[PDB]
């Protein structure tokens, strides 16, 4: 029982085990899609689920529940549930969850193709959505109705690392009788568990931090058993079919064995970057859940044991110096993924929301400015000396 | 231009070239999350969608490009849209096509996941289902109504393999402004082509014989570039998340590249063995669209190149020889999957279908010695020798 | 045990198995280097060879004894031995065979870096080598000594396809007393059978047909299982290093789970591509087991099951013909290897052997205008369009 | 140029960009084994030397060049060679060296195949060695002979964790006209630099620390360009054919860019394992360079910047506590390897060496009580409470 050890021991043995077969220590790939059965009996055994084992990848796989067992393990959930994408975990829950005429209300700052399948697919199934600003416990609960079935979270947020009191918002949705769902995504379970401060069910695009290594697209979902099996024998079986490969779970489990130490380097260095930056006349604010003067420093303290490995700024000069600046990075790569071990940075303004209108997007916390940076394992040095460098161009 | 050669040409080169970067053969496993820019004018560039490149693996990857520039070629459609399975081709294409008030006339005889769909969860999200025998066209034509967006086959169907006109369900579906979405797995595009007898869309599970190697859960959807583009920036990205895995495209491309010689051998056995088995006095049922009992055999003759590699049969004795039939093949695997290299067989009464009540399963084709047989590359003597021992003690 | 069914269900079956601890069809892909064992006492069993089980994947893996033991059925040999390369199969086993003082007889004809192993790196080591024509046997009978441990052959031989009399050949080395290694790595074990004329030892280059898929590099030896333990816990162990990958054996297990379907084409193929060049008037010699004109046509019809997918031709007008033809194809990919689903062609007087003495080729059987063919999966007629094309530009 | 930047920068980019292709960030696997050519005149050119490109993998391939460039980086060297194992790696090197008539200085503290390879297969091929104590550097002077070409040192060094003076060494070496052969294995380059202190080569087995995940065999050698190209052209194109897959090397490529913090929680790790061990009254001795006792401290000090992430130590009551103690952990496992995530604890008196006459092994510093423990990245305090409650066990 692995669920007795330190977090770290956790983190390496947890839903693990040398194979039974041969003693192979590294889990094997059971890269197969149908699995063979000694006799009828045993197909009927399994398929009315009156017996445990496997049938066909679709529905389980002996890779792919490791990094279930895993997974569940350090967010303290009893279960869970790997999906083709971060996205297919979020869709997977709330599709398993909700049906026409259901209600849910959500943040609104929120990734994006959330709000996408929030705002427009959703009430596309009859499905409706209220989007509040979640940093407010009061306006999730004014927008509660009989409907709502699901309360939707995100912490910290993008773009400006705004937070979200878990804890109380799970008392305000659990009193109006409905589930409290944490995108657990940017903290990783090393530095944030959901489901102690009393969400119900948490998810994670595996493609950031639980990965970490920049070669996977995947998702995962942690709860109770009995929601997870719907998830599973519902959600992903028969609605989204969002299945993860087992080579993805097998790369997942591999990445996630150094989530403690790379967790641990990103936060380091994610600290000295931001006191970097907020010691530079050039750049006007630092979005760090770190920094004294970040709005909700003591909540983040008492959530997170972290700070996290994200930084938003702002520099001097708005949309313009930001674009000097993003092209002037020689060490740092534009994408718009982040939890890679390489310092990763993305200026919105002139890339993903650039067809937006100013004023749309500056609602929407994207001010002309605005960089998002994602701290790699490289030395802080080295990527404040690049940071200075092309800060020192932009302006 | 691959288009232009021949079939086995195609199979074997479209949607693939040698790598530009370094002239390598195979098309390289693009195993990434993220895409790096130049700068960002690229970023903003690619995100509006005003120009071509690569941005993030869930979006679009080279590798699964090719995967799906392939299969557009073979099925001859404009596009292609590769998929984490082929459950989630399937709801990917209707959850992008319906929405809440539509309609959707489907074959009753189609894949059992595909029927919880569109019978539990379809209605959950407002989106009605009627149910018809897809052998008789006028059924389909019954059915329709006002708010029928939609007409869905399979063909061959199981468990009977019996069969359904395309060419002239897809004249139906369109003078009531339908779609016809054609699930062709069964087939491959080299044994029958849908969108060339008026199919809009066609949807694979290409864990079953395009990939042909067993060791991949995947599905494709193949149509129109416009329609494709909405299955991919919504369908995909905001809705099911059903996006596939860099490797497991790379490992359809390897097992697809003998697509033409595997089919022709699975086809080639399978008649074989479907006469062996037409000829055994405790066989009361075999289907087949090869042999010429077949119900449907001259529609059969005009629809596909080849009859398949699925073979239905009905033991004489009911659920007890059926069962002893399968618990006493030794070359024959037991599994649920078919397409594979290997020779699988099931016995539905009393595996899948076990705990439901016989005259439900009656209803649904699901005789109590009906057996399903996917025939594999082996020697067909030794699969019929097999088959034999096992029938003789069977009875 | 599978070594009592036909040829075709030992390609698909033979070495493998449904996995014990889960049913997975697919064999796993145990991507481990380190297994653990349950007691002390196991750990001493199996390292002194008193106990059956892993211990290190340098040493043995569950994934490559599959492919190991597959091969080793085909071949009808004992056991088999998986390599890193079809090099390091040659050199494991004349290094674990010969010491100081050794001599081998070699056919001249033979692949390039084995020609280099032993022209240059063999006698560094104190191990001597006559080079021979390996299709007169006397010349082999002539050049033995009585420190002559190994006659050495390749056939069919590039590059003109000459053929080796292997049962001939054999009689010779063991009344001398020697040992016969074949490379077989031209027929794969579907189109010839050395062990069963006689030879003691063969070798593949799995790199070309047996996995065929252009994507691996590898190599398998196949003998006595006395010899193959000192192969692999001297050879391997100790000598060359050159194990290979348990991902490389499992891609070379799916691969050659079409092995036979996949010869039967390119034979079919090569015989079509053999018979047109035949009648080309712009084409001066076409060399091919299959046509009658070949001068051992008959010894290829007693040693080989099919005539093989290579062919080579000389084009009329020599090097600059050969540079243009190959300059002109646009179907066939300019390459070095071969057996591969996509047709090869190379033109080696103006590409391997550029910078060598024109008559210093000619004595290695390469003239100017020789070309050699890698014929593919491809529909012939297209091969041949292009192949007509290419020449009819090049004169 | 990425030798400009600091360590953790470096192991994280060294020979790796954005795939210049398509963006890419995570280096593709091209996992190919033929490359195609433009012309006739590329394929000439590349292959006489006068082109850089690539031709076929076993020669070389894009994705084990960038492990190759990263390592030459991180070790100080101007070139470097992957291959199958570390073994491979290590005669790959010396048979590229050495020749018949040849001779060899080697410490006798190696790695047992490289043991069994200098006293079994060298003079087998006429190359002569003499082991020595490399620890006394004089005993290294005394062996040495005008026929001399290499000394071969590997430090630390098992079992008992002595070191070697690199720079002492390799003035020796040099002055005799002699190269010095480093095997830095357990230390991998974020721990100690070899060629900073002199040494001509550098060979690691990569299944160790570099890839850290126990789930690649593999090695990789450092040195000057021109001995790499012969070890390229003549040893693994020639010699050993112990070419890495490119699968292989991706995954190093991945496991490596943890390195640094994965090196920097082992040795942090291992010294409070250590030191409670050296405070345990049942443990006799404590092998470990960062405790005081230590035979060579300082030198240690000198010549690593960590004291590695390896422990030997001897428990209380020999032979039979050692095996009470390895049967009774239940967090530490039984196996052979090292550098895994997970802890990995052997006995070798009872296991690898249990068919060993007793005093036979202590020659060989192998005690009765003898263990040797692979400190994972677990929680220390569970390691060492799991050690605590074997050793009070066992005794
Ligand atoms: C990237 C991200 C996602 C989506 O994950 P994918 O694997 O890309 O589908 C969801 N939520 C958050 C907070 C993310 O950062
Ligand atoms: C197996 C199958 C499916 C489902 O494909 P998956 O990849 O298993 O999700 C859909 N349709 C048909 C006809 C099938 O046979
Ligand atoms: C290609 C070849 C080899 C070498 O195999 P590799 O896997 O490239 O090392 C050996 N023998 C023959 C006949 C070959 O064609
Ligand atoms: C394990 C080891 C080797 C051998 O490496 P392989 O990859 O197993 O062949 C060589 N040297 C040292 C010091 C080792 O620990
Ligand atoms: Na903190
Ligand atoms: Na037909
Ligand atoms: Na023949
Ligand atoms: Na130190």
């Amino acid at each position: 029982d692995c669920r007795t050890y330190g977090f770290n021991t956790q983190i390496v043995h947890a839903g693990q085990q040398p194979d039974p077969s041969t003693g192979a220590l590294s889990t094997p790939i059971f890269q197969t899609s149908t699995f063979v059965f000694d006799s009828a009996e045993q197909g009927a055994a399994r398929f009315a689920l009156e017996e445990s084992g496997y049938i066909y990848t679709r529905l389980g796989n002996p890779t792919t529940d490791a990094l279930e067992k895993k997974l569940a393990v350090l967010e303290r959930g009893e279960a869970g549930l790997a999906t083709a994408s971060g996205i297919s975990a979020i869709t997977t829950t709330l599709l398993t969850l909700c049906q026409q005429g259901d209600h849910i209300v959500s943040a609104s700052a929120i990734y994006g193709a959330t709000h996408a399948f929030l705002s427009h697919s959703m009430p596309k199934f009859g499905i409706n959505v209220s989007f509040v600003d979640a940093a407010k416990p009061e306006e999730i609960r004014a927008a509660m109705r009989p409907e709502t079935k699901v309360v939707y979270i995100e912490t910290p947020a993008n773009p400006t690392l705004s937070l979200v009191d878990i804890e109380t918002v799970a008392g305000i949705a659990h009193q109006q009788g409905a589930l409290l769902v944490v995108d657990n995504t940017f903290m990783s379970p090393y530095c944030q568990q959901p489901l102690q401060l009393g969400a119900d069910i948490v998810v994670h695009s595996v493609t950031k931090y639980i990965n970490g290594h920049g070669d996977v697209i995947g998702g995962i979902i942690v709860g109770k058993q009995e929601f997870i099996d719907q998830a599973r024998f519902v959600g992903l079986k028969d609605i989204t079919g969002g299945c993860m490969s087992p080579f993805n779970a097998w790369l997942t489990l591999r990445g996630v064995k150094t989530l403690g130490i790379r967790m641990e380097r990103h936060c380091e260095n994610a600290l000295k970057i931001a006191r970097f930056l907020e010691g530079h006349p050039s750049i006007t604010r630092v979005y760090y859940p770190g920094l004294s003067s970040h709005p909700q420093y003591e909540l983040g303290q008492r959530q997170m044991s972290l700070p996290g490995g994200i930084i938003s700024f702002e520099i001097a000069g708005g949309l313009e110096a930001g674009r000097r600046m993003i092209n002037s990075v020689e060490l740092c790569l534009l994408a718009v993924s982040l939890g890679d071990t390489e310092t990763l940075i993305q200026h919105p303004a002139s890339m993903t929301h650039s067809p937006v209108a100013p004023e749309e997007r500056l609602k929407a916390g994207i001010t002309d400015g605005l960089i998002r940076l994602s701290v790699g394992l490289e030395d802080p040095e080295d990527i404040i000396n690049d940071l200075e460098h092309a800060i020192r161009k932009a302006t």
